[PDB]
């Protein structure tokens, strides 16, 4: 179950869940990129993978988070794998801080994520 | 030399430097906390260590970055070691993204960092 489950637990447990899911993230990077529909980025700072396909995913799913120089390797891998990459700084930051990897997007980012998927 | 060296290199090299310095960060956590003067935090999201002592450090130095559930362990260690911990969300975020660990604070955060050190 990839449910974010927002109405459940303190900000403390949510941070433990984020860390725990990040700790099991991998992956490797190539596979993470390949399984994504789109990457949302803050260049040289943040890359977040998003998967959304009608019929498989009820909501957009966060597939990975990478930071700093890794973003440049994500960009290169995305180009080789044909995964579009978009600069969306506020969305990249919010997903960085709040989203759990391998879970559906938080409620607060539904509007912004929908915007990128219309583009895609 | 703990010089941030801001007028040098692209945002790309700065991200490689950040990652590289983060990769050699440790540390362990207890030692990182003990060597700090103060911790600046965004609760459940970010803890940044700052060291400043007249005569040793020309400028405040960033000693560590920790995120998510680690912040709770930082808080507990800081209490045991007598290191004050302050909630400063915009400063914590800016240092998270821009500062290099074991280097002097970026120029943009001089004003905000000075503010916390007057308090301390
Ligand atoms: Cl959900
Ligand atoms: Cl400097």
């Amino acid at each position: 179950k990839r449910e974010y489950k927002e109405m459940e637990g303190s900000p403390e447990i949510k941070s433990k869940r984020r860390q725990f899911h990040q700790e099991i993230q991998s992956g490797n990077m190539r596979e993470n990129v390949k399984r994504s529909s789109v990457v949302v980025a803050a260049p040289t700072h943040i890359a977040i993978g998003i998967l959304y396909k009608r019929g498989e995913t009820p909501l957009p799913l966060v597939t990975f988070k990478y930071t700093d120089a890794q973003v440049q390797t994500v960009r290169k891998i995305a180009e080789e794998e044909g995964v579009p990459i978009l600069q969306r700084i506020p969305l990249a930051r919010a997903l960085y801080w709040d989203a759990l990897v391998d879970h559906y997007i938080p409620a607060e980012q539904i509007e912004a994520t929908a915007e990128v998927l219309r583009w895609l």
